[PDB]
């Protein structure tokens, strides 16, 4: 029993992690076989950061230019180019603590492990997801640009994140692993802005199973509701539309559980209209959404505490 | 900026994780130098575990009563101790993934990562605090005994837990490395329950400055208190007294922020008479007290 925030162990990514420097410019790169990943801002000065041609910026580099620090050891760069808004640097030597991997574009709702790295050094580990709004809420700070985030399901870690700049509003934006960005967002110091955000329905209701799965069901209603009911009054509090699509992946959940997914629907609504009368679940006062359907069957048990 | 519950990189402990097995139990162990740590209730039947006799449990044991397994290698034990409530299996081969470490005992509020562990492989990481009644809420199934918590100081692992068990309302005990019990428990199947818990004071006040750093004022008003006069407000909620040593380790954010621990106290006092107001603070609608003030400094600077 017990529910927390729980982040993929981080030593096959923390393998990974070497220092680049460009100019005066110091950020993280992914090391992975012979190739180093990192944002291309690594080549902008700072006059560079409003309009940047990152083609004309980067034609001007030599290999040379590219200073890669593994630990100790400087990695010597070989061969550069661009894709999308990542540099890909070849270099001399392969790391040989490359793990299982693949790089998967991911979809807003998804959660994900963040190593936090600062001048090539991974500093701590935690989970976040991809908003609505398509940035993360993310804890990073000045140097951490190339930190990545990542799942670890059956031994492979995908990659799916790579961590570019922060927004007005302290949240973060960044790319996947072939450069392009999550959301409408350009790595360039215009002003750019989150749009409103609003909470991932699926999710919650994923986390509510889970409190029923570890035991309590003081939520619960008699009440059911259509989809179109449910997503009329939950869109009034700001939640995502909840599709089909999401019914029938909860319904895993829903089997375990015996709890139909519009009825947990039905109690959702309910509590977004009551609030929690001092009580919390999995030991929050807030409604929880940073949990997927598939992040609560990977951590409970799959026997319900009845 | 922003501000999440945050582990530490948990590679180094990864190479650290093995499976025990003895009998038909199987659990996680430690992998140290040439020493495997794991619970000493391994050992145990289902009717031992009712009122066990470790001594004779354990003279009764063998050397080959153990099948130690390091991904998919035996290591050969080639001798066997308990140091209080953990057992000691010496293996012929030292672990070459041995970090730099040492074994640490906590106090009460103090944080760790634990790294969750089933059948000598690591399923995931997240942080937890030593509450002050000595259980941990963690997130644990069967076969989770043997995972560690753990510090990081530079390069150096500081080993602080090892699970043992889950009590009747789902938190958990367990021993330092050295096999000793945090909390008044025992690791017999007997009555045992958490006592009542109490929230810690200082961890809620450095997340109070962890709030403020990212912008988060609205709690803060012009009053001050006093120690003796905090501590009363405490005493009712059911908070840990806040001492002077607890005021000095706040110091440094007490300096950053502008706001004097009493200051940041009066605040507090507000909250904990009046409540929230609808509002939340770093994203919460309750007051955390999982983070000290050394992880505030080490995440916010
Ligand atoms: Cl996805
Ligand atoms: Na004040």
């Amino acid at each position: 029993s017990g529910f927390r925030k729980m982040a993929f162990p981080s030593g096959k990514v923390e393998g990974c992690m070497v220092q680049v420097t460009c100019g005066t410019t110091t950020l993280n790169g992914l090391w992975l076989d012979d190739v180093v990943y990192c944002p291309r801002h690594v080549i902008c000065t700072s006059e560079d950061m409003l309009n940047p041609n990152y083609e004309d910026l980067l034609i001007r580099k030599s290999n040379h230019n590219f200073l890669v620090q593994a630990g100790n050891v400087q990695l010597r760069v070989i061969g550069h180019s661009m894709q999308n808004c990542v540099l890909k640097l070849k270099v001399d030597t392969a790391n040989p603590k490359t793990p299982k991997y693949k790089f998967v574009r991911i979809q807003p709702g998804q959660t994900f492990s963040v190593l936090a790295c600062y001048n090539g050094s991974p500093s701590g580990v935690y989970q976040c997801a991809m908003r609505p709004n398509f940035t993360i809420k993310g804890s990073f700070l000045n140097g951490s640009c190339g930190s990545v985030g990542f799942n670890i399901d059956y031994d492979c870690v995908s990659f799916c994140y790579m961590h570019h700049m922060e927004l007005p509003t302290g949240v973060h934006a960044g790319t996947d692993l072939e450069g392009n960005f999550y959301g409408p967002f350009v790595d360039r110091q215009t002003a750019q802005a989150a749009g409103t955000d609003t909470t991932i329905t699926v999710n919650v209701l994923a986390w509510l199973y889970a409190a029923v799965i570890n035991g309590d069901r003081w939520f619960l209603n008699r009440f059911t509701t259509t989809l179109n009911d449910f997503n009329l009054v939950a869109m009034k509090y700001n939640y995502e539309p909840l599709t089909q699509d999401h019914v029938d992946i909860l319904g895993p959940l829903s089997a375990q559980t015996g709890i139909a997914v519009l009825d947990m629907c039905a109690s959702l609504k309910e509590l977004l209209q009551n609030g929690m009368n001092g009580r919390t679940i999995l030991g929050s006062a807030l409604l929880e959404d940073e949990f997927t359907p598939f992040d609560v069957v990977r951590q409970c048990s799959g026997v319900t505490f009845q």
